[PDB]
């Protein structure tokens, strides 16, 4: 088994025999309900884009849990001169871990790691697809609509995170044709309420996907759901 | 109704109930027929890249008009610590603006803002989808051929705007292709003869893309049409 | 005809009328079986990315033998001021030089360039389909697995040369998607076993390869075949 908690935003935390957190968009997530100090013991952490609502609190995160970052290689760079603990990969690359194998998706975004007000480069923005005792996490990350995700169809993915509070991200109607793409067997909604720029109508979402056949799990920052 | 004016390159004017320009490469740009002072009263400003030959005189422009440059997240930012209003979107994301929708679409090219001769990280490149009483318009932006231009044919763009020039952009084969995937009501191509490296077949691609059942509406830099 | 060389990594050199190379990763490349000396006289060097293990020797390569590095914009401009003949094109953008027609080719990877501990914006990561005298030759990059690959489909490429190490690139699963999707007459993989983290088992990707219906070349570092 294992607890997988979603945490607002696009903060998703992965409790099995190995803790992961992807996105640990923490300290300053508005609707997050927890503290830094309310994290398990964290083993690694993912990293989706080198953007603040995604890179986040992982440079303490990672120091506090010796824990270990997994991005792409210009993020793991920047917090390798941070003094933290990095596997770099790069999207469409995989690698299998002593807890289960990590694979970075493509995703339309911008990565730039903004330091103090000048924004560096932070690669591109990935998802990550996630093989854990053989089930599999779809994390999204913030993504438009793209083409790339209907390679996804043959992993069969069980719990597919996907954003719908659009300007930033797909909005509620692309985000059902992505769930058509990918046809995980669960899809949570995320990148939504945190802002009101990115208020979106969650209840029409579960509706309209759920007419597609896949089931929708609206979970609330705090809220969990088991694999 | 709205009045659709391309005038050189990639920059085209749409005036309507609001005004928007696209990729503002005024200045600089030796087939605009215009001066800065020419250009009517602007509100918005969309800018696909980061690029010279798109962010272009965008930062006097927004100065001058109180207008709202909207980009991605980073270039928003760029433009931002520049004095300037900015409402920041990023691919595949869209908003509802008091004229009409607006949608990032996705592009294959880069993003670099040239401040000095420092090369500053503008995000990733995008087109745009943007929806003004009924009608769409596409403006693809500086690209080549990619495939999530199909995920613009169930749209039925009343017309799309496509790069002919080669070498940075798609040549005039590509483009047919691209015509073909998107499948709007008509084409109107750009990006062609503002260099010599740049000077393209306009009156072959037009031939050869409404064998395909597209037609093409030829502007020249000054020229407009209406919807 | 031509002769076209695996230098290790993602290193091709091909003879012809012209001598052109492809990601120069000379110095420092453990699998390469030359050093700069052991070159001919270069008169073309394409650059994919910005990375290392692409970009390379073409600074030093370039300047001893007065040739052209072929990459993006950004790229070029950085490449620029250190003094170095371009000509700069970006995705999807083809051009005609006097010993054939080079297009950039989507990937999806990062294109960051570092100098010195600095990571500076190199534009994004590309491919590079090659015609000379009628042949194809597809160099992916370094890039996981994309449906942009379907572009090439209609090519009819004479040969293709994929990424297999994983993590960073294509794992030797994703490689034989790859292969199928551009359906090449032969195929070459490269990027393994130049680190420990990319060792894949090259002899098992030719053996499901060639299932698929693609013939596989498994060239060494130093071995090479002919157009
Ligand atoms: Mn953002
Ligand atoms: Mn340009
Ligand atoms: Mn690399």
């Amino acid at each position: 088994g294992m607890k997988v908690t979603f945490l607002g935003h696009a903060v998703v935390l992965i409790e099995g025999k190995k803790n992961i957190i992807i996105d640990p968009f923490i300290s300053g997530n508005p609707v997050c309900p927890v503290k830094l100090e309310g994290l398990p013991k964290i083993d690694y952490i993912l990293v989706t884009a080198g953007h603040g609502d995604h890179l986040g609190d992982a440079v303490e995160i990672a120091k506090k849990n010796d824990a270990t970052v997994i991005s792409n290689y210009e993020i793991c760079h920047y917090l390798g001169k941070k003094g933290v603990k990095t596997h770099a990969m790069h999207i469409g690359g995989s690698y299998l871990f002593d807890f289960g194998r990590v694979k970075m998706t493509p995703a339309v975004h911008g990565s730039g790691i903004l330091d103090g007000d000048s924004m560096i480069y932070g690669g591109n923005p990935s998802g990550f697809l996630i093989t854990i005792e053989g089930k599999k996490i779809y994390h999204a990350g913030d993504t438009g609509l793209t083409r790339e995700m209907e390679l996804l169809a043959e992993e069969n993915v069980d719990v597919a995170f996907l954003p719908i509070g659009g300007n930033f991200v797909m909005d509620v109607e692309d985000a059902v044709r992505a769930a058509v793409m990918i046809k995980p067997k669960k899809v949570v909604p995320m990148h939504y309420g945190t802002w009101e720029l990115i208020f979106a109508d969650v209840e029409l979402f579960k509706k309209k996907v759920e007419e597609k056949g896949v089931e929708c799990v609206i979970l609330e920052p705090g809220e969990s759901l088991e694999l």
